[PDB]
């Protein structure tokens, strides 16, 4: 028979000053959990809370491992129990892809388990083991301090504040989308020649395959082949497509307003994606339709209260200010500096023409290759979206890089690099391991290089926001202002209507000065009773 395992020590509440916490909860959502148990745990030694509620007030801080939700749940309670340090924001500073508490507990030790006081034990020795790990690593201590753990503290606000809905909004809207469904479940009934359950596999495959005779396995990659093969698949398509928007972005949203607040908790996480930006939950803020009057028409629903505004506030072209700072192309530092209408200037450059000779041809072409560079868009992906000739979309993409040395020499510099060190860098520091570029597999090889000369720029995007945001915040609490949604290059704040233009006039002031680059850093910024409002002013 084996040695018994070391126990933790165990000692009354409340715990001393410094002790991590660890916490279970009824579901994962804080805002709709009940708090089951709360542990501390200092130095080999735990206290576990009697009554969990009443056990809060005795913390001055939730210091361990997801404490912004403990703090969601706290301020939930009316408790103002800020985040402090946080081991999985560590870890995630050590390597993005640790993003969850069984991972980073398999990867430095431990184990994730289901009580309180073992989660209290391993948050405290995560902290000691990864604090160790960033001995002497200046810059990721610094943004760990400056940005990540204040930046907790924000998103509990965030997540615990929430957003009011338009609830009858949403019910016209819901009717909308199932008048259209229901328009293309017809017209794939009469191409069918009888109706049947769409939303079935063995149906559909009958209907495709056996009597429709269209060739030989009813996935969304096995109907895309087919779009053009026959009429019935588009609609099938575009069927699917509605379904989903309605089903994830539509009718799910009145039943996340909180019975006690009367609003939405978006759900924020800071250690969830590769590129370091925020994510969302319930919803996916990013996975809202940015283009589609559908799309558009979602962020309508998302209202202030009475007597409050909306401030919906984005940086201009971030990515590609960023891209020209990291690349240093003078010509492209210029267009920014010079403030001219970034598109139209640049493909002045290209085309050879004044800037007066730019029509509107001319402009879009533009417009795409400076959001393609960012994602390493092909010459022939650039063809397909311009509708022109494989050999015209090259000799844009050699117009583009002519005007613009440096930004090729930039991305063929950062690959090189990447294969050198086997990581990539934002401009503040924070790594990313880009093992695939030296895959022999040419395929997943380029796929690599493209992820890997985007982080620099979508992480360094990420890192000014993050900054902007923990810089912004204290100053909204002072003039009794709050911040609610994060996504894209966006963010929206909720001021009391007679405060919104001193809000809405300093959080541009913030944003813009956040960070000094090559270029000035441009934020649009709009007030409105709903966010699609403020939007439609921001881009006036």
């Amino acid at each position: 028979q084996p040695a018994s395992p070391k126990a933790l020590e165990e000692a009354p509440w409340p715990p001393p000053e410094g002790a991590f916490v660890g916490f279970v909860l009824s579901r994962k959502e804080p805002m709709w959990a009940d708090l089951l148990a709360l542990a501390a745990a200092r130095g080999g030694r735990v206290h576990r809370a009697p009554e969990p509620y009443k056990a809060l007030r005795d913390l001055k801080e939730a210091r361990g491992l997801l404490a912004k939700d403990l703090s969601v749940l706290a301020l939930r309670e009316g408790l103002g129990l800020p985040p402090g340090d946080d081991p999985m924001l560590l870890a995630y500073l050590l390597d993005p892809s640790n993003t969850t508490p069984e991972g980073v507990a398999r990867r430095y030790g431990g184990e994730w388990t289901e009580e309180a006081g073992e989660r209290a034990a391993l948050s405290e020795r995560l902290f000691a083991n990864l604090w160790g790990r960033l001995e002497g690593e200046e810059r990721l201590l610094w943004l760990y301090r400056e940005v990540e753990r204040p930046l907790s503290a924000v998103l509990a606000h965030m997540e615990a504040t929430g957003v009011r809905l338009d609830v009858a909004y949403l019910r016209a809207l819901s009717l909308e989308v199932a008048e259209e469904i229901a328009r293309l479940e017809a017209e794939v009934f009469r191409l069918a020649g009888h109706p049947f359950n769409l939303n079935s596999r063995d149906q559909l495959e009958r209907v495709l395959f056996d009597e429709l005779g269209l060739p030989a396995s009813t996935s969304a990659a096995a109907l895309e082949a087919l779009r053009e093969a026959h009429p019935i698949v588009e609609k099938i398509l575009q069927y699917r497509e509605l379904t989903k928007l309605k089903s994830t972005y539509i009718d799910p949203l009145p039943d996340l307003i909180h019975p006690r607040t009367g609003r939405l908790h978006t759900r924020f996480n800071q250690t969830a994606t590769a590129t370091g930006r925020l994510s969302s939950s319930d919803p996916n803020l990013q996975s809202i339709p940015v283009r589609t009057p559908l799309g558009q028409r979602i962020r309508r629903a998302f209202i202030a209260e009475e007597g409050w505004l909306l401030v919906a506030l984005d940086y201009s072209q971030e990515g590609l200010r960023v891209l020209a700072h990291l690349s240093g192309d003078e010509n492209l530092i210029r267009v920014f500096q010079e403030g001219r209408d970034i598109h139209t200037e640049t493909a002045s450059w290209m085309f050879g023409v004044p800037r007066e000779a730019v029509n509107p041809l001319m402009r879009r072409a533009a417009k795409t290759i400076n959001f393609g560079v960012l994602y390493g868009m092909s010459a022939h992906r650039l063809s397909q979206k311009l509708a022109i000739p494989y050999e015209e979309a090259q000799a844009f993409i050699e117009r583009y890089f002519q005007s613009f040395p440096k930004v090729r020499a930039w991305i063929e510099k950062t690959l090189e690099e990447g294969r050198r060190r086997g990581y990539v860098e934002t401009l503040f520091g924070r790594r990313r391991y880009v093992p695939d570029l030296e895959a022999r597999v040419k395929s997943v090889r380029q796929a690599a290089e493209r992820r890997a000369f985007n982080m620099p720029v979508q992480g360094t995007a990420a890192d000014l926001m993050k900054l902007a945001m923990v810089k912004l915040f204290p100053r909204l609490e002072e003039m009794g202002a709050r911040m609610l949604l994060q996504v894209h290059d966006e963010l929206v704040l909720e001021a009391p209507k007679e405060r919104a233009e001193a809000v809405a006039r300093l959080a541009k002031e913030v944003m813009e000065g956040v960070y000094p680059l090559a270029v000035p850093l441009e934020v649009e910024v709009g007030i409105g009773e709903d966010w699609l409002s403020a939007k439609e002013a921001a881009a006036l």
